[PDB]
């Protein structure tokens, strides 16, 4: 049977107004390092060490009462050197828990009979069903980073607070969440609130989230920022994936899994009314993309193929893993959404951000308000209600069975749903292979029935313009009668040096 | 309503003893080339289109027909056709009336046989050299069979016989099969061939050859297998392609006279490999074209995934000799870089007769096939666990079986599964064996650390097993490792 917990001072009157104003207070003076060096046996523990620590079931937040929700704690130690202070919120106050050596097992890390403070903090939370006490389905953990699962209940890709200066070629500054404020939710809530105090050198902020437990886990998200500095590039929402290889990109396929990646595809819901499937790639170098837009009404990085026969990893489980859809509370105005895809050599680095970035450039003293919701799970609740891109593969281009007179690259592009079926069975219809290319040419074009999918394929290829390696973007869409019969679909190509060119 | 065909002279009495008779005189005499001047691109050759008012047979009541493929691009050897009527042979003449676009006695390329309810699918194909095709119930052209095949990788030239002669036999009007007889010649050797072809959603060869060395062979290859593996799961080392599988088949199996059951999966490697497989008394050998999902493959044009196996099963006991398997580089699918054979322990003399008879079957399956589990997928990569410094080159390899016992076996806590595996030379390591819940089969996984810094081929032989025997048939793997300038990078 679960105890309450240890505490630390006594409850204070909090809210989020309340919140608000300790941020933008921690804006009005220059920024100081919350990394500590930790007591000494904490400051040097090893992997096996810090792994063996666990958060005992009978000290878990909340599990003493009769809602439906709990929460547990991470250590401090290994990576985690940045103390984070934890409160529980109940009748609208706020108490801090004090680190408490009885609500950890210490396995083998040495810990029991060090003398920690009761003011050392945590690293993070994760947050459990009571009547599934063993599966976190969210976990908030290191600088301002959090994962949530739905039902598949396999963690994949990662959400932040905060990017700033994201692939920029110069450092990136990260964020870190400083403290948590839990609410305890009624006894009957489907919903837990939590409150996040963030800083970073660039910026300090006030969060409110709203987490909603189901099939497809949704969070409501409340920011407010207070910067301290201009900043280059402010990264709102962003999501964090890695993509190794795949059909997108088979650059790095030193792998026998031919699918190795979190996500397949930035998915985008343009002002306009647009949706965009832009497919992921591991480049050689990094490649920094944005995308024009105004009142965004969603982004986020998808796992489309979920198919465990494309990826063969019954450890992981790729297929399995979290979508994470981005929905703008309300008009966001001007700006983009960016892409950072950094190279990898493996799928062990998160090579993989997408944000979204206002145009004006945030100025000390201001306050920036930005709302949004948060899916995980197997779908985004948005999509197109035309034809999805299903496939995207690519390989050298020219004619096969006739001799290659120049360098071009094939592309194959597959579109299924929407009304696809009902025209790759009428022999008459005419579908028109819409595309426009940033630059070079395309030939051999062609939009054709794919009866396996019961959808068309769109097949080009590209000749680049010269022999340099500058980045191509190809738009296709498909179309019949004055209506587009699929999403967008949006590659950005490097095309192979010179040198690459003359072994094909 | 289709018309008699043009003939040349008058029926000859003809037999199988006749046809060995013509063949054995041809090699006591000097070779003499068969390649003539004839009194054109690829897309530009089909112009030409052999009708169907003039198809053999089209005016009788039978079951099937045969249509003619003209001299023209890659055929410039003369194949002399004849009809078989009452124990008589009559050659056809070549007839400008039979086609849609030149002497009686030009001759063919070769032939094709049709149904009559379907009289442009074809089930056979007899064109070029010594070489022809079947195809099952799927229809979809894949892998060629040869009469014969001498000094195939060699690392000198190879020589192609070539058929001179095709007599296709009338067959009774309820009868399911079609005989057509076969003259070979070729520097080396004639030979006289009997094919009793019975389609079926497997179609079924049955062939009787006599073989007379014109001289001494160095090579000969029995019952040769003439398919095409450019890229796939097995080897992707030539992956320059958007469709991920590109080949006519995936393996070569073999079943041995010692009741062993080998899978052999198919490379594309950097050199030409020549390997052998010691045997006596084959049961049966061929290559299979195995993974049969459209969607490991894409090309909804030709079709790779609907390809047929061809599996050759001897007819009597062959002795002592090898399967043998020649894999070539290959840069695109238009080469036929895949040959594998029988290859009789004794070198063939001047003078002897050698009597060889086998079946072919070409379709969706072969119809013999190990009763244990089957490997189903072969997949490779870079060694070494995973995101970690490693101190050594290796080889990942993951192979997966189904069939058999392994269903119930996966699902059995208790089950003590094992694999088993050896290497020619180098050393294995991370070995395991575990079930996979998704194909209820179990997976092996291992690395391999090559010996040293060339490539040498390393052969890898592996089972899974259980109480002392095996649960699968046996994974045969030869592997190129890279070289060094490769495993650097890596
Ligand atoms: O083929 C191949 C070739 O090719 C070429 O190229 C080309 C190309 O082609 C390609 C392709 O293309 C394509 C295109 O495309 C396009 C696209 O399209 C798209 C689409 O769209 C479209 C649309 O469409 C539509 C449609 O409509 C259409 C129609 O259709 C129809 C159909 O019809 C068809 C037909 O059908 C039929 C069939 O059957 C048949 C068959 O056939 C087949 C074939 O076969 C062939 C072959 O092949 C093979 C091969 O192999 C072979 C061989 O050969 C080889 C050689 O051999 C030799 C030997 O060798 C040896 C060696 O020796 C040597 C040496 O070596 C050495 C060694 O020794 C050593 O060791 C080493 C060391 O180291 O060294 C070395 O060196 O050397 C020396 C030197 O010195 C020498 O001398 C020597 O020789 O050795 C070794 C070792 O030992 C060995 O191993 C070897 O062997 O030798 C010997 C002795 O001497 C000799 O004799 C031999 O010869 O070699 C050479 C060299 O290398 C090579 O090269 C060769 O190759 O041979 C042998 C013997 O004889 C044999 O046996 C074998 O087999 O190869 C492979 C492997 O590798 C295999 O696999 C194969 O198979 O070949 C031959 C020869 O040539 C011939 O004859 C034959 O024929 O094939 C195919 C493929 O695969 C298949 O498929 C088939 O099947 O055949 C048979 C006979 O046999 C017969 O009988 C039968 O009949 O099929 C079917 C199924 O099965 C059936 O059923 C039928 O019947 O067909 C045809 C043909 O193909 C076609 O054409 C047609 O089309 O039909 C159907 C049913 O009925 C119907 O329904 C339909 O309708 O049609 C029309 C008319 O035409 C049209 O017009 C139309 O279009 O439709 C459908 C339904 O509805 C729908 O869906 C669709 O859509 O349309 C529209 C309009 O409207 C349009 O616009 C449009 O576009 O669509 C789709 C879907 O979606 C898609 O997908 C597609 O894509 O498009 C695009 C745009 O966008 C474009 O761009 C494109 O182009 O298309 C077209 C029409 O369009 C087509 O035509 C074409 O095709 O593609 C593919 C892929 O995918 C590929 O693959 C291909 O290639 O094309 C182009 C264009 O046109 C052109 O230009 C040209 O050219 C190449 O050149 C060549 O090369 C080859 O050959
Ligand atoms: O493999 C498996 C398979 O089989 C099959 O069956 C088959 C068979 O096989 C078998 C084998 O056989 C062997 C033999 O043995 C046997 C014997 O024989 C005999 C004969 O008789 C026969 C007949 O004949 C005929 C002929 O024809 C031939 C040819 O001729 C040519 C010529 O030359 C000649 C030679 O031959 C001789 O020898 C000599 C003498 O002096 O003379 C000469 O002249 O030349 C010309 C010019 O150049 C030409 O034109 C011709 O063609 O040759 C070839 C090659 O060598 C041979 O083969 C043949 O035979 O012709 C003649 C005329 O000249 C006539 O008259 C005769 O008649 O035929 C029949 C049918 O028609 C049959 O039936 C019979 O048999 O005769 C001869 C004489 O002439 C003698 O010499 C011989 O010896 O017989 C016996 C009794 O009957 C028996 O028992 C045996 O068997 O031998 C041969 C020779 O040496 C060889 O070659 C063969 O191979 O045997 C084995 C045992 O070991 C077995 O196992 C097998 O089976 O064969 C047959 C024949 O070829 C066929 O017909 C069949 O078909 C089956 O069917 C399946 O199923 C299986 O799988
Ligand atoms: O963004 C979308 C999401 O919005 C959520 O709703 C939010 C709401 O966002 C609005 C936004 O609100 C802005 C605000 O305009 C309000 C206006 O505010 C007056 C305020 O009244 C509020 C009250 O304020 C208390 C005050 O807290 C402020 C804090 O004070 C500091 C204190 O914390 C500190 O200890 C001392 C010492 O250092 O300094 C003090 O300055 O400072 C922060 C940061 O600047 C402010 O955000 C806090 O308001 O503290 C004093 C004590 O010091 C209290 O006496 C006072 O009550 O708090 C109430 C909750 O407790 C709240 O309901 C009241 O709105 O009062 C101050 C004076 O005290 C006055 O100057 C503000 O103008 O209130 C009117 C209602 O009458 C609103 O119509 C108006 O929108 O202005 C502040 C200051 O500039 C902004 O920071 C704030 O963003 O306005 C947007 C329109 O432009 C609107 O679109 C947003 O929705 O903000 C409130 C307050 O922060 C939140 O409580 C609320 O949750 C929705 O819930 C989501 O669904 C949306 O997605």
């Amino acid at each position: 049977k679960a105890v309450g917990l240890r505490r630390l001072g006594q409850p204070q009157p909090f809210d989020y107004a309340w919140l608000k104003g300790q941020a933008r207070a921690l804006a009005k003076a220059p920024y100081k390092s919350h990394k500590q060096v930790l007591p000494g046996p904490l400051e040097s523990l090893n992997w096996d060490q810090y792994q063996s620590i666990r958060y005992r079931q009978d000290h878990a937040l909340w599990a003493d009462g009769n809602g439906k929700f709990q929460a547990k704690f991470f250590h401090l130690g290994l990576y985690f050197h940045t103390p984070v202070h934890i409160y529980d919120i109940v009748d609208g106050k706020a108490q801090q828990l004090a680190y408490d050596p009885a609500a950890f097992d210490y396995g083998r890390s040495g810990l029991g009979g060090k003398q920690l403070p009761k003011d050392l903090g945590f690293a993070g939370f994760r947050l459990n069903t009571r009547k599934d006490t063993d599966r976190d389905f969210s976990a908030f953990l290191g600088a301002s980073y959090f994962r949530a699962v739905g039902k598949e209940g396999q963690y994949g890709q990662s959400a932040r607070g905060l990017a700033i200066d994201t692939g920029t070629g110069g450092p990136e500054e990260f964020p870190d969440f400083i403290a948590y404020y839990l609410e305890q939710p009624a006894d009957d809530s489907d919903t837990v609130v939590v409150y996040g105090l963030l800083d970073s050198p660039s910026v300090s902020g006030a969060y409110r989230f709203a987490i909603t437990n189901g099939e497809v886990l949704v969070m409501d998200i409340d920011s407010a920022l207070y910067p301290r500095k201009a900043i280059e590039r402010l990264g709102i929402g962003p999501c964090t994936s890695m993509y190794q290889t795949g059909e997108n990109d088979r650059r790095m396929d030193w792998d026998w899994r031919p699918e190795i990646h979190d996500t397949d595809g930035l998915a985008m819901w343009t002002g306009g009314g647009e949706w965009i499937w832009r497919p992921l790639c591991n480049p050689p170098h990094l490649r920094f993309n944005m995308f024009v837009d105004e009142n965004p009404r969603g982004f986020g990085l998808l796992q489309r193929d979920r198919n465990f026969d494309h990826y063969q990893d019954d450890g992981v489980f790729y297929e399995k893993r979290p979508c994470l859809w981005v929905e703008p509370k309300s008009g966001w105005g001007k700006g983009s959404v960016q892409l950072v895809e950094i190279p990898t050599v493996d799928e062990t680095f998160n090579n993989i951000v997408a944000f979204w970035n206002p145009q004006a450039k945030p100025q000390p003293g201001q306050e920036l308000l930005m709302g949004y919701r948060l899916y995980w799970g197997a779908h985004p609740p948005a999509s197109s209600p035309l034809a999805h891109c299903v496939a995207t593969r690519t390989g050298l281009g020219g004619i096969v069975g006739q001799k290659r007179s120049h360098f071009s690259w094939r592309f194959a592009v597959d579109f299924a749903g929407g009304e696809l079926a009902a025209l790759a069975k009428d022999p008459k219809a005419k579908v028109e292979a819409v595309l426009q290319v940033s630059r070079g040419t395309t030939e051999i074009v062609s939009a054709r029935p794919l009866h396996e999918l019961k959808g068309y394929r769109a097949m080009f290829d590209l000749v680049p313009p010269d022999e340099g390696t500058q980045q191509i973007d190809i738009r296709l869409f498909l179309r019949a009668n004055g209506k587009p019969l699929t999403e967008t679909w949006l590659y950005q190509w490097t095309p192979p040096p010179a040198s690459e060119r003359k072994i094909y």
